């Protein structure tokens, strides 16, 4: 892990150091952060390891440019979330609408390109026939934070090819009259929280089979992320072009250089929480 200059080495000092206490007094104790422990009650001889909860603190010191009291205090809205909301739950316990999971599609490549071996994938198009998923906000929400924890059980965060994950729209069949503000209100409601809660995890994202008349979309949608994020979204009118940019998706449909199996049999439905995912999630359902 790289400092530009030793004063930001310090923040990264100070905010290791001052950790356990921050998470006691104002997170109430809770130090579960995308499934891994970071907090060093002496089982902490089996369920921490340091250089992922360092990588992980580094992890969100550069996404809040090493401006120290910004980072604690986004370090509290994240693990107070975790708690409040259940992301862990919402990917491992939860029950969500059939017609959902089937436009969720989670893939690995172990031999992709850099950070980009872990990807998610939604087939919004598929779901304008249905825009009854659209008026229960809240349900869907946690349907997809379920897709993103998913997801980020498949990283290696000690890594530097595998630390960030890869995401895919396939918007084929969306019609640009039923853009009706359900649809806007799923979307900047997860919006927000992947730019307030899980920064520093996006790669690239691709919006594939998307027509030139959705332009006003994309532009009034884009207002609602981050510079930092939006310099990571690629849009594809033609889907078969997405194998120039993830080397192994399925030839069908997305051009790559995977012919066996197309994207339903790519998937992966063994997830797994991690190990003190798991930890964390049957210690909640005694004291009930
Ligand atoms: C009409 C059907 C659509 C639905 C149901 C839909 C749904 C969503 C949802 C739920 C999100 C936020 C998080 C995501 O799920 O990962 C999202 C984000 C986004 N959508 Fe769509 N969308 C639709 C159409 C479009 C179109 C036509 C465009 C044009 C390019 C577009 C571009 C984007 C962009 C740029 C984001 C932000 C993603 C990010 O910040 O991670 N969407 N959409």
């Amino acid at each position: 892990m790289k400092f530009d200059n030793d004063s930001e080495k310090q923040v990264f000092d100070k905010l290791k150091k001052a950790i356990p206490g921050i998470i006691k007094e104002k997170c109430a104790g809770y130090d579960e952060l995308y499934g891994y422990k970071l907090n060093p009650q002496e089982e902490v001889d089996k369920y921490y390891d340091e250089k992922i909860a360092d990588r992980l603190t580094y992890k969100l010191c550069k996404a809040y440019q090493f401006e120290y009291s910004t980072i604690v205090q986004n370090l509290i809205d994240i693990l107070n979330w975790r708690r409040e909301f259940n992301p862990l739950s919402c990917a491992y316990k939860e029950v969500h609408n059939t017609e959902l999971q089937n436009v969720g599609i989670l893939t690995f490549d172990a031999n992709g390109d850099a950070n980009k071996k872990a990807v998610t994938w939604n087939l919004y198009g598929q779901l304008v026939k249905k825009k009854e998923l659209f008026q229960n906000v809240d349900k869907f929400v946690r349907y997809r934070i379920g897709l993103m924890e998913k997801g980020l059980s498949l990283l290696d965060f000690t890594s530097s090819d595998n630390n960030y994950m890869t995401q895919v729209h396939d918007y084929k069949g969306v019609s640009v009259w039923r853009m009706d503000s359900d649809i806007k209100n799923c979307s900047k409601t997860v919006i927000g929280i992947f730019q307030k809660y899980y920064p520093e995890l996006l790669y690239a994202k691709y919006f594939v089979n998307v027509p030139t008349v959705f332009g006003w979309v994309y532009d009034l949608i884009k207002k609602f992320v981050d510079e930092t994020t939006r310099k990571k979204f690629v849009v594809l009118t033609d889907g078969s072009k997405l194998g120039q940019y993830l080397k192994d998706c399925p030839y069908e449909g997305y051009g790559g250089k995977d012919k066996k199996n197309n994207l339903t049999k790519q998937n992966v439905t063994n997830v797994h929480p991690t190990e003190y995912g798991l930890y964390i999630l049957q210690k909640q359902i005694i004291e009930d």
